[PDB]
C-alpha cells in the first residue's frame, strides 16, 4: 500500500521546515530518480532527450542532463525559456558541465529515450499547440515522464496533447491524478521517485492508498483443526439471467467458503441443472455467513429486509436501480455498482450528477463517510474501494476484464471473504486484489472468459 496525495506540496515544504532539507537536495534526488531510470531502460550510449519546460519541472530536467553527460548522448530541448530560480540556476550547471541545450521550434527527435520534464504538478487548464508531446514523440523508444505527464491536472483530467509516458517516476510520493481512469493510458508504469530520505519520513498522515501486489492477503487456510463450517456459509439469489448468480456461486465456491447454495428467484433453476457442486435451495437459510444479490437481477425480492439482519451482504448490479437499494445504507453491505449503476444511487439518496462525476470519481469519498457502516466498490478502468473516509485504489486489473461476467466472478470472491469472515473493507480490497491479478493471467486480452477466470483463480500465484 502506498500512500497517495492530491499535492504533495505540504510533503515539500514539510521537506524543508521539519526535516531540514534544502530545495538543491530534493531536486539534486529528484535528477537522480530519473538518472536511475534511464539506466534502467537504456543501455551506456544511447540518445537522450530531455524537454525542460519554466519551473522546477524543468529544473528536474537540466538537473539530470547535468548526470548524464558522459554516459550518454544528450539533447536538452528548451521548450520554454527558464523562470524559477531553481530552473534557472539548474540550466547554468547544465551549460556548464558540458550539455547540449537548444531552443526548441516547429520548423531528428529520435532517441532511445525521451524525458518529458515540461509541466508538472501545476498543470492548468490547456496545452498550447506547439506542445503536441504525440509529435514530439514520434521517433522516441522509450517515453519517461517526470513526476507527471505534462497535461494532467490536479484532478485526473488529460489535456488532448498530453504527454504518453512507458513510465512515470512520481516524485516523493504518488498523486491522485495518476490513478484517474482517464489518465491509465497517459502515465504507463507508476514508480516512486525518493527526494533524500526513507518515503515514511517524508510522508505525512492521508486517507488515500495505492494498493500493491503485496496487500493480497488470499483466503490460504493456516488451522488444521479446521471444519468445513469454519470456512461460512455462502448464499447465492438467482435472478432472471441466472448465469451470473451461477457463475458467483461457482466463484464464492471456488475461493474457499464452506459450503455455497444458489436459490432460483426470477429464474427457472431447481435441482434441475445447477451444478454438481452446488447446493440449492427453496428458501433463504436462516444460518448463513453472508449471501449476494443484484447479478442477473431485475428487481429486489419481497423479504430483502429480512435477509439484512440475517448475515453480510454484496449487493450487485440491479439493486442500485430500485428505490429498496436504500434499506440497505445502514447495514454491513458491500456495494459493487458501475458508473451508471452508482450514479443511479446518488439519487435515491438525494444527489443529481451527470457523467461529471467522472472528473471527481474519488473526492466516493464522501459517499462512504455519509454511511460509515458500507463499503463502496466503485468500479472503472481503476477501481475505487471506499469505507468511511479512506480510499483505497486498484490500478493493477487488465482491460482483458471488459467482459460481461467479469463481474459476477467479482461478487462471488466478495461474497466468499465475505462467508469466511473477513470485514467488509477487507473482503472487497481483497477479492479486488484477487480478481485483476488472476486476469493478467491471460495469453491474449481478448480471450477472458468468467469460467476460464475462476480457474486462474484457483492457482492465483
Amino acid at each position: 500500500s502506498l500512500s497517495v496525495y492530491e499535492k504533495v506540496n505540504a510533503l515539500d515544504k514539510r521537506a524543508i521546515e521539519e526535516l531540514f532539507l534544502s530545495e538543491d537536495i530534493l531536486m539534486e534526488n529528484a535528477a537522480m530518480a530519473l538518472e536511475r531510470a534511464v539506466l534502467q531502460n537504456a543501455s551506456l550510449g544511447a540518445k537522450v532527450i530531455i524537454l525542460c519546460g519554466s519551473g522546477d519541472n524543468g529544473g528536474d530536467g537540466y538537473a539530470l542532463a547535468r548526470r548524464l553527460v558522459g554516459r550518454f548522448r544528450v539533447l536538452v530541448f528548451e521548450m520554454k525559456l527558464t523562470k524559477s530560480p531553481m530552473c534557472q540556476l539548474q540550466k547554468e550547471r547544465a551549460k556548464k558541465a558540458g550539455v547540449v541545450i537548444k531552443t526548441y521550434e516547429e520548423n531528428n527527435l529520435e532517441c532511445d529515450v525521451l524525458i518529458d520534464c515540461v509541466i508538472g504538478s501545476h498543470f492548468k487548464g490547456k496545452l498550447e499547440p506547439f506542445l503536441n508531446f504525440e509529435s514530439l514523440s514520434q521517433k522516441a523508444r522509450f517515453k519517461i515522464a517526470c513526476d507527471i505527464p505534462s497535461g494532467i491536472d490536479s484532478k485526473g483530467r488529460v489535456d488532448k496533447r498530453a504527454f504518453k509516458a512507458d513510465l512515470t517516476i512520481s516524485m516523493g510520493a504518488i498523486k491522485s491524478c495518476l490513478l484517474s481512469d482517464r489518465a491509465k493510458d497517459y502515465v504507463g508504469e507508476l514508480k516512486v521517485g525518493h527526494l533524500g530520505v526513507f518515503n515514511p519520513i517524508y510522508e505525512i498522515p492521508t486517507d488515500t492508498f495505492l494498493l500493491e501486489k503485496s496487500d493480497l492477503k488470499l483466503p490460504l487456510r493456516d488451522k488444521k483443526n479446521a471444519h468445513k463450517g469454519d470456512y461460512g456459509h455462502a448464499h447465492v439469489l438467482l435472478g432472471k439471467h441466472s448465469g451470473a448468480g451461477l457463475l458467483s456461486a461457482l466463484s464464492a465456491l471456488s475461493f474457499g467458503s464452506g459450503v455455497v447454495s444458489v436459490q432460483a428467484l426470477e429464474c427457472e433453476i431447481t435441482s434441475n441443472n445447477k451444478p454438481l457442486e452446488l447446493v440449492f435451495c427453496e428458501n433463504f437459510p436462516n444460518l448463513l455467513s453472508a449471501f449476494a444479490l443484484g447479478m442477473g437481477l431485475e428487481n429486489i425480492p419481497k423479504d430483502f429486509n429480512r435477509w439484512l439482519e440475517l448475515a453480510p451482504c454484496v449487493l450487485d448490479a440491479g439493486v442500485f436501480y430500485h428505490k429498496e437499494i436504500l434499506q440497505a445504507l445502514e447495514k454491513e453491505a458491500v456495494l459493487t455498482p458501475h458508473p451508471k449503476e452508482f450514479l443511479s444511487l446518488l439519487n435515491l439518496v438525494g444527489i443529481n450528477i451527470s457523467m461529471l462525476e467522472l472528473l471527481d470519481n474519488k473526492l466516493a469519498r464522501d459517499f462512504s463517510q455519509k454511511y460509515p457502516k458500507v463499503v463502496l466498490l466503485l468500479k472503472g478502468a481503476n477501481t475505487l474501494i471506499a469505507h468511511q473516509g479512506q480510499v483505497f485504489i486498484n490500478i493493477l486489473g487488465s482491460v482483458a476484464l471488459a467482459k460481461a461476467g467479469s463481474g459476477d466472478v467479482l461478487a462471488g470472491l466478495i461474497l466468499s471473504l465475505l462467508s469466511q469472515n473477513y470485514t467488509p473493507l477487507d473482503a472487497a480490497i481483497n477479492a479486488s486484489l484477487a480478481h485483476a491479478l488472476a486476469s493478467l493471467e491471460f495469453k491474449n486480452n481478448y480471450a477472458l472468459t468468467p469460467l476460464d477466470l475462476i480457474e486462474k483463480i484457483k492457482q492465483l500465484e
